[PDB]
């Protein structure tokens, strides 16, 4: 019926009841549960349904619900859909889908900001080079020089018969994975695949460990264009310890804006393909998954070994104790260059607050525990004593397979 | 592809599909709606109570290879016989030792299962009194916890039988700390233990006022009411805490016992329940130095520990938090080396639980996984199971949470 939702540490309970507006599936059923798996894997009626929801849900939003421009603006899609199969959506419409989609992001933790998004109407895009310029344009806006913004672009929505507009790149600032001679890696090594099919559109590769990729934009049914970032527009952070002097030594570095491009953002039963957003940084992204996971930059036993550490044994925690020092080195080195970060303390006493004001507003909140919960100190943080409740809501942002 | 669950760890790249699964007859609390993956507690007449002992005795003649055999369709015209001329039945010694190991190896929630062949199970469905309950646990203390080389172990009591009352354990382990209900609000001791604490003052224990007084046993025999037995404090094993180099730590006067012991857990095995079973293996120095500690409705240490370290808990990003749980977490780890008292570190732990799901792959073809429990209260993606995908799904023999008996 409805689950009983509780905190064992304040021992407080609520009852989700916002689960019910789940029209889409997930992975699990009765028999087993696949919560803890990464990835998973629409007719003419199918549409019409999802639109006249979404667009109730817009005007809900504005209060304006059940008056006469709803009514009107429902016979729009009615008319069009019937007419030419699809729709489209109003400038409004869309800025209010792009922030209902982060804000029913399950796995997201920086909810609480849900409502401050710079959404840009990138939907009169015809050429990559014009994909270009606005994704250019989103990273001056969202970067802000180091005080960064949330920010959105959304591009041309899919269309039948005609192919996707995609960004190739995972984020739109990524180091090069340079598969080398004996089978290792220089750079990142999540980048691996997407570093050659740069180099195979002809990009003049680089030799070092945090070599910014090119940009591949591509436009319907026209293989994929090459772009490179200017320098400029993409900021950086020099990784140095507080009292470690012999940490910077290390050379470590990390770009400021995480901006995710490779999910389908879907809107009242429109895709759009390419729709790039970012906000900012909470710490262990950087400090514990991407320099500490062992497929990644791996870096773990070296700043062991640095703070001379005993890396003989398991026991002597000497993984715990690097990995927070490196978190730390994050934290001040991007507070040191003047660079919008959370911590994950300070951001999962946010995300409980969002549940708060959550359920006050919409009855529940869905969260995908699993991935709420920092990749270190979980315990140590108000979430990992928070039960939660994950379903799919739409407006959504999904996983699409690689245009390739 | 394979139809079933793909199971993916994203850490190495590789595969493999559970199809074990399959073998799960009880209905998790997940729909293909909404997962409720990350709560902890979400919630048999004679017809259906054959089917689930035919289902076992099958189980148990597979384990030792003669499914079909004379033995096994003989065995199972004895449980129906029996059943049907009484409404139950009871299993053989060996059936038992086998239930409980496929019930402790099914525990979706316990990162040591990599043991569970080891299991020492101590029979005592013969017991008829609550002294001779304390007997039996005192017996199973001693020998678990063997001064320290700990050693894996079960003692099984009379299974519930129709009308009469239940065997019962009161306390959640048999061995906790006081919590001590102050007048101001706080607590002194361990907060998790009040309500129990409580219980065991009604009824006539002399409550002492320590932060880690042992508490006595509730034992409950069919129909009477609990006696009330205080464990000997020499069988009680105990390490005091203390820092390899922060000299300091030892002065906090933090200590912790050394054998973890659930006892309010019901087992059930082939529909045959046992609610007075406790069982015991070891620590896993994150239960300890992380959650019993560190966390806000417990000891709390945190903060006393931070100050102690003169770390600046003003402000989150200073990670003050994470700096004292890891010091904390290696005390633990140490006193109990010092001490001689086995324990084993969270990163050793999910390492051996990552060759359990090899193993158990080969097996049964999967293996029922919690990841929110199975991962560490700390330092989580550092170890192998945060980057191991798992299903998670009930089987039976097993090991079921059950209602306070008051
Ligand atoms: C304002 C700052 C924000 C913070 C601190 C934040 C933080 C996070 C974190 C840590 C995750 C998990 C990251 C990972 O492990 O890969 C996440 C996931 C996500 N966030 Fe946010 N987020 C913010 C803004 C945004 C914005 C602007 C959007 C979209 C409009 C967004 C959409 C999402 C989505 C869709 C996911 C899940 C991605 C996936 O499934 O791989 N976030 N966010
Ligand atoms: C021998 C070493 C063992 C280790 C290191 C180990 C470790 C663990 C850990 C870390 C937990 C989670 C504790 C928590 O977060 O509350 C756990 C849960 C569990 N273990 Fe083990 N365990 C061991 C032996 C046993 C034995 C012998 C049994 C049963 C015969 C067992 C049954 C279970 C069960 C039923 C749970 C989950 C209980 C619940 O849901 O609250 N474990 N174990
Ligand atoms: N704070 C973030 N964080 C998102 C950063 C993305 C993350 N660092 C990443 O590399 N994502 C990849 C790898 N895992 C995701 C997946 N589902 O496989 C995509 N978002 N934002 O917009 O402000
Ligand atoms: N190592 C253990 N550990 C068991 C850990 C017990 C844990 N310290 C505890 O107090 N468990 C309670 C509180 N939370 C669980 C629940 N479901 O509510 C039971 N078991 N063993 O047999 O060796
Ligand atoms: C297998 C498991 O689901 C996987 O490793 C998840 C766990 N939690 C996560 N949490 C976050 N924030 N990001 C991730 O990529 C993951 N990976
Ligand atoms: C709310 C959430 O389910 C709860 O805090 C869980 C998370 N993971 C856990 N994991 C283990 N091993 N033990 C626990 O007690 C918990 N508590
Ligand atoms: C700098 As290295 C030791
Ligand atoms: C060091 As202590 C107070
Ligand atoms: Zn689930």
């Amino acid at each position: 019926k409805f689950p009983r939702v509780k905190n064992w540490e304040l021992g407080s309970i609520t009852y989700d009841t916002l689960c019910a507006q789940s029209q889409q599936d997930g992975p699990c059923t009765p028999r087993r549960c696949l919560g803890s798996l990464v990835l998973p894997r629409p007719p003419a009626e199918q549409l019409l349904s999802q639109a006249r929801d979404f667009i109730n849900q817009y005007y809900s939003s504005i209060k304006r619900s059940g008056s006469q421009a709803h009514e009107e603006r429902l016979q729009e899609v009615e008319a069009e859909v019937a007419s030419t199969g699809t729709y489209h959506l109003r400038e409004s419409e869309l800025v209010f889908g792009a922030k209902q989609a982060w804000r029913n992001a399950p796995r997201c933790v920086g909810r609480i900001q849900w409502g401050k998004l710079q959404v840009f109407d990138a939907r009169d895009c015809s050429s990559a080079q014009e994909m270009f310029t606005y994704i250019c344009n989103h990273i001056k806006y969202a970067t802000n020089r180091g005080n960064l913004r949330s920010a959105i672009t959304v591009f041309p929505q899919r269309a039948p018969g005609r192919g996707d507009f995609r960004i190739w790149n995972s984020q739109l600032v990524r180091y090069a994975g340079y598969r080398q001679q004996d089978g290792s890696v220089r750079g990142d090594p999540a980048n691996v695949e997407i570093t050659e099919l740069c180099i195979q559109h002809g990009w003049t590769p680089g030799n070092g460990r945090f070599d910014v990729l090119p940009l591949l934009l591509q436009a319907p049914d026209e293989a994929p264009e090459l772009f490179v970032l200017p320098p400029e527009l993409v900021l950086e952070v020099p990784l140095e310890h507080p009292t470690l002097e012999w940490f910077a030594a290390l050379g470590l570095r990390w770009y400021a804006l995480p901006a995710v491009s490779n999910m389908l953002l879907e809107i009242g039963g429109l895709e759009f393909s390419a729709a790039p957003f970012s906000g900012w940084y909470m710490s262990t992204e950087i400090g514990t998954r991407n320099l500490c996971d062992p497929h990644r930059y791996n870096i773990l036993e070296d700043v062991a070994v640095c703070m001379d550490l005993d890396t003989r044994t398991t026991s002597s925690l000497w993984k715990d104790k690097a990995a927070v020092e490196i978190n730390l080195a994050v934290l001040h080195s991007f507070q040191l260059a003047k660079v919008t970060i959370v911590d994950h303390h300070a951001a999962t006493v946010s995300f409980m607050k969002h549940l708060d004001n959550e359920q006050k507003a919409r009855g529940g909140c869905p969260a995908d525990w699993a991935w709420i919960v920092p990749p270190i100190s979980g315990s140590l943080t108000p979430v990992f004593h928070q039960e939660m409740v994950n379903y799919i809501l739409s407006p959504a942002f999904r996983y699409q397979p690689d245009p390739w």
